[PDB]
């Protein structure tokens, strides 16, 4: 269960993880579980209110993306949800040619 106080073995990183910014101040951990439960329940939600913004990370990436355009320009409660991957800064480093 809980091993490792200092570090441990090697673990799964969290390039998963979606920041969700323009939060109302109405927003609870339960709201986001809830949000987020046709993705399944996030690894981690942290939600801050003296600034006013929630993390979450998903398990999977496929879901992370679905929800991320998804919920991306979402309205809530009649507030704007801004959606970004907080790991993946527009970090496309590639050419894929088409037409």
């Amino acid at each position: 269960g809980s091993s490792g106080s200092s570090g441990g073995e090697k673990t799964f990183t969290q390039r998963s993880r979606l920041f969700v910014g323009n939060l109302p101040p109405d927003i609870t951990e339960e709201e986001m579980r809830k949000l987020f439960e046709k993705y399944g329940k996030a690894g981690e939600v942290f939600i801050h209110k003296d600034k006013g913004f929630g993390f979450i990370r998903l398990e999977t990436r496929t879901l992370a993306e679905i929800a991320k355009v998804e919920l991306d320009n979402m309205p809530l409660r009649g507030k704007q949800l801004r959606v970004r991957f907080a790991c993946h800064s527009a970090s496309l480093t590639s050419g894929p040619s088409s037409g």
